[PDB]
């Protein structure tokens, strides 16, 4: 829990998520050219979202490993749920989980438990204890239930630190 320092979100550009376990792009490949995917968590803007498997509503939880492609030092992270055009704001059910850090992809480390107020929350920040990362692992292990069950779609993540030496 740090001061108001509010610094400028690392460019997520390197990044990439190298690892999930569920999206609605699991099946048909009509989700596909939806652009639903997992990678549309990290393209910048809440305008894009995510989506759950649909055809098949999996239990929880749900998580996903960002690779920062290099090293930083996390001061805080964060999501945001969806926000129009995005076909499933009311789908942004996130209630409660936590985030996890690697700088191997072999070895994590928790650094905090965050938790959305209500369905559809613009954004969630948390300060997370100064560490040194490369991979990080969010995951939502609690959603606010729906009209139709089961439903979730994430608009973005975002996350803070400090560039270690380009070396
Ligand atoms: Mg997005």
């Amino acid at each position: 829990y740090t001061v108001k320092f509010q610094p400028d979100p690392i460019d997520k550009k390197g990044w990439s998520v190298i690892d999930f376990n569920n999206c609605c792009t699991q099946d048909g490949g009509w989700y596909l050219n939806m652009g639903w995917g997992v990678e549309s968590l990290i393209d910048n803007n809440p305008g894009t979202q995510w989506l759950c498997r649909w055809d098949v509503k999996e239990p929880l939880p749900y998580y996903f490993v960002f690779d920062m492609g290099k090293e930083y030092t996390l001061f805080r992270f964060g999501f945001a749920n969806p926000v129009a055009p995005a076909a499933h704001v009311w789908a942004g059910t996130s209630k409660a989980g936590y985030v996890e850090a690697s700088i191997d992809n072999e070895n994590w480390v928790k650094l905090k438990d965050w938790t959305s107020p209500k369905i559809g929350e613009p954004n969630v920040n948390m300060d997370v204890p100064a560490t040194q990362a490369r991979y990080i692992r969010f995951v939502i292990t609690d959603t606010y239930p729906t009209y139709d069950g089961l439903r979730v779609s994430l608009g973005e993540v975002y996350a803070w630190g400090l560039e270690h030496h380009h070396h």
